[PDB]
């Protein structure tokens, strides 16, 4: 069941390059994902054609770039990238975590 | 601009009864909100007719009840309540935080 996500009962998916992920839970219209970064790990710049995204900085800190605007964000901050906005991130410290949320769900994560 | 949410630049909205909130950022189809609870503060059981909700436990811990199922959740865990599922929460420690995400946005938070 995806009603309750228990972090310590869910393994990491290794993405390579210092990044790993867990798909947490979802409905058709809403999905949450945990992304863990080592220090200096780079989330490559990309965009989503049909998904809006809001990322919460749960731990550590990042330099985030969205449509050419760079900002340093720390735990408790967040950012939005709507459909077709280019966004990327660089982790500034070990054990930095983004909680990514999407509308609709990411079919490619299932 | 709602592209970047900076926690230390955004004041709390006091809800009473040991709970306070910040609307973080949103698009039409996606919204993120920070909810801070004192120890023992109760998020009353309720449901949303048209919103799906996923809550991340950012800090502290909660006893969460969804459609009669009670679970203790701690920082890093999460839960889902889809449209018309009854959900509530009780904070088990000071400075416990939920990051609530919704589809679509909550018009009533603006
Ligand atoms: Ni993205
Ligand atoms: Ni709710």
């Amino acid at each position: 069941s995806k009603m309750f996500f228990i972090n310590d009962e869910t393994p990491w998916e290794e993405l390579g390059n210092g990044i790993k992920r867990k798909v947490m839970t979802w409905s058709d219209d809403l999905m949450m994902v945990c992304v863990h970064f080592d220090k200096g790990a780079i989330g490559v710049a990309h965009k989503h054609d049909i998904h809006d995204q809001i990322a919460y900085v749960a731990a550590g800190s990042f330099e985030v770039e969205i449509e050419g605007q760079k900002r340093i964000l720390k735990a408790g901050d967040a950012y939005r990238a709507v459909k077709n906005e280019m966004h990327g991130a660089v982790s500034l410290e070990d054990n930095s975590i983004l909680i990514d949320t999407f509308n609709p769900k990411r079919d490619d994560f299932l």
